[PDB]
């Protein structure tokens, strides 16, 4: 319900996910869509990475995903397309796992590519569009 | 379940997020599909350049790979009920940034006159070896 | 405000063509308008009243990329502070500090969701691209 004179995009600010300290917000919602930001392996708790490993780092940003797609009012089941960022390809498969544990039997559009670096030196990182 | 002949076969043949599972591009096995449809925009994966026919690339080439991945492109498309000409924009990713120019006149040549927004960028590596990997939004 | 001017004028897909922001050569358009949204290109620090790089420096192309977005933006009927989503690529990781300062000077106050990182390469040398959705 509106109160007072909802506006046409809308911050996501997951209180459980990385804060957006920044020039950045975690998701913008647009005409009924969620645009969520890459997601690095960061844990709000300590407001550092979950650990140096890539099984760490990629079940954290899948967590994060997960928090910032329900503060929106979406879920990892309505999510429409990812992209997964990764610093070095070798780690592809053990991610694979990860991502495909977190998204159970929902499958979304998908495109991977190993980045030459990350922000914050970051191991992964996940982007995605999902729907209300 | 789907729709067949854009007609609506049972409750649960339609829903807000459509599958797209075209037999003629590379099979999605693992944990995403070719494409997924929502709100009238269909949202492509990545395709690389791997040949439905035999499960393996077209070629070790950046042409046939190009050449394949432009292919894959309109079969996902075509089973959506979109087009290469309702592509709104692609993101084109490349294992050597000097595969660029060779890239391009494949992927316009596919594109014919029709011109989609894009981004382009050489990555460190792509997956499973790939030489390019092209990803995109189009209409329905 | 703006009216149809006879039939083909209007489509589903609107081509964006800023003549303030570097010229579409290749197979493919400054932007793409459809249904309410804007998709926009990489766009790179070229400066169209040259038609070289604004620069050497991160500094000079990174000013110049997010003025070349804001002149794609404003002429789909778009701007700063409509942008959904951005994807910001750099050809060196390292220069994610000043890259950031630029882009958030760009965008002021408004903070769209973003994602970015380092690639391997960039078309032409240039040292940063973005790209981004926008709504109407």
């Amino acid at each position: 319900q509106t109160q007072g004179p909802m506006s046409k995009l809308t911050v996501v600010a997951s209180p459980l996910a990385p804060e957006a300290v920044g020039a950045y917000s975690q998701a913008i919602i647009c005409n009924g869509m969620v645009y969520c930001s890459g997601q690095i392996g960061l844990d709000r708790k300590t407001g550092d990475f979950a650990g140096k490993t890539i099984e760490e780092q990629s079940k954290q940003v899948m967590t994060n995903l997960k928090y910032v797609l329900e503060e929106a009012g979406s879920s990892m089941d309505k999510v429409v397309k990812t992209t997964c960022l990764l610093a070095d390809i070798k780690d592809f498969g053990v991610f694979n796992g990860i991502y495909a544990e977190a998204f159970g039997n929902h499958k979304p559009a998908r495109a991977c590519f190993a980045a030459a670096a990350l922000p914050k030196g970051a191991l992964v990182e996940v982007e995605c569009i999902a729907t209300l």
